């Protein structure tokens, strides 16, 4: 099994010069907490979680309006290839204590895996 | 055991119109996700987390420096009794879908007590 046999595949990048604001409406719109933040051509830039706009945006004195979803989620870079083993999606999980992961092909973010994925197709 | 027994004691209560970005400062100096709100009355009127503020805040169009905590924690209040035992705990945890919950003793906020309180001390 592989990232790419579990993946929620076509899910959309939000762009890197988005502002804080624009991503939580993205965030409630979805009904997650973390967004895979992108430049151009779908290239990942980071992931944005809805604790680093309150900690990192508006406690650390930014203005949601203004600050961008790049500025934040450029702190936190982690991922998957899309040939990737279950075991690997683990050791990424486990480092940077998430629950889902961003997956790359070519440099591209082509799906996301959440533990829940994990635990689903295990068998 | 009681909440008391497992509880973080002493917690202040942020005021209900302390505005969004106040209270994110806030869940950042204590790196917690959840604040309990107080009225002028020192009561309890509930519970404000970093997830409100992002969707109940933010995303509901709301401007962080205007729009107050107690505006957003308004509909999300429970608690326990100071006396309350692990199972009373668990049932306001599990009913209201949470995993901080805060402690109430002569009608003030004493304490909060978490899942891995009790987990921990379990």
């Amino acid at each position: 099994t592989t990232a790419r046999d579990i993946m929620n595949a076509g899910v959309t990048c939000v762009g890197e010069h988005e502002t804080l604001t624009a991503a939580a409406q993205y965030m409630r719109e979805h009904d997650i907490g973390a967004l895979p933040i992108c430049g151009d051509d779908d290239r990942l830039h980071g992931m944005l979680t809805d604790r680093d706009i309150v900690i990192k945006g508006l406690a650390a004195g930014l203005d949601p309006n203004t600050a961008t979803a790049g500025e934040l989620a450029r702190d936190s870079i982690y991922y998957v290839d899309a040939n990737a083993s279950i075991q690997e999606m683990l050791n990424v999980m486990e480092e940077h204590q998430v629950r889902r992961v961003p997956v790359i092909s070519e440099h591209r973010l082509v799906g996301i895996v959440t533990e829940a994925d994990i635990a689903r197709h295990l068998p």
